[PDB]
């Protein structure tokens, strides 16, 4: 389920803009995730104390984790169609340690798309949106395959 060269270029072109403020994007993504799907917040022992959007926005640890998430995703995206090594430890920890259903990965994928549109209305047009959908679909597909191996799928 392979992206074209042009599709990868669109993905990484918008991603280079994310990289001007990775932590801010990452915090926005986690806030969108937690507000839209509160069950996801409950998987984070270290964030479940946050009861309001303002509290989420004020948390420096949440911002840091947002940076961690998007920096790791950036690493995956820059490997384009060959991200096996980067994806492996992530699937492993999310399956066995953090116990994160694939469905929650769908939720965060949608949150990323939402945030990219919110912050970049002009640059993140339909072509880039579609290419980013495909890149995040491939991410989910490959994680789900590792989950299946490990009996978490
Ligand atoms: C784009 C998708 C995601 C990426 C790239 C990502 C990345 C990471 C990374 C790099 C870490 C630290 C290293 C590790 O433990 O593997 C981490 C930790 C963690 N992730 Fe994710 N993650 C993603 C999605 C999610 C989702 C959707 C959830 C929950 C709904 C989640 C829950 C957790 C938890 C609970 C930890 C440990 C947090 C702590 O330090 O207390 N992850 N994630």
């Amino acid at each position: 389920m392979v992206l074209s060269d042009g599709e990868w270029q669109l993905v990484l072109n918008i991603w280079a803009k994310v990289e001007a403020d990775v932590a801010g994007h990452g915090q926005d993504v986690l806030i969108r995730l937690f507000k839209g799907h509160p069950e996801t917040l409950e998987k984070f022992d270290k964030f479940k104390h946050l009861k309001t959007e303002a509290e989420m926005k004020a948390s420096e640890d949440l911002k840091k984790h947002g940076n961690t998430v998007l920096t790791a995703l950036g690493g995956i995206l820059k490997k384009k169609g060959h991200h096996e090594a980067e994806l492996k430890p992530l699937a492993q920890s999310h399956a066995t340690k953090h116990k994160i259903p694939i469905k929650y990965l769908e939720f965060i994928s949608d949150a990323i798309i939402h945030v990219l549109h919110s912050r970049h209305p002009g640059d993140f047009g339909a072509d880039a949106q579609g290419a980013m959908n495909k890149a995040l679909e491939l991410f989910r597909k490959d994680i789900a395959a590792k989950y299946k191996e490990l009996g978490f799928q």
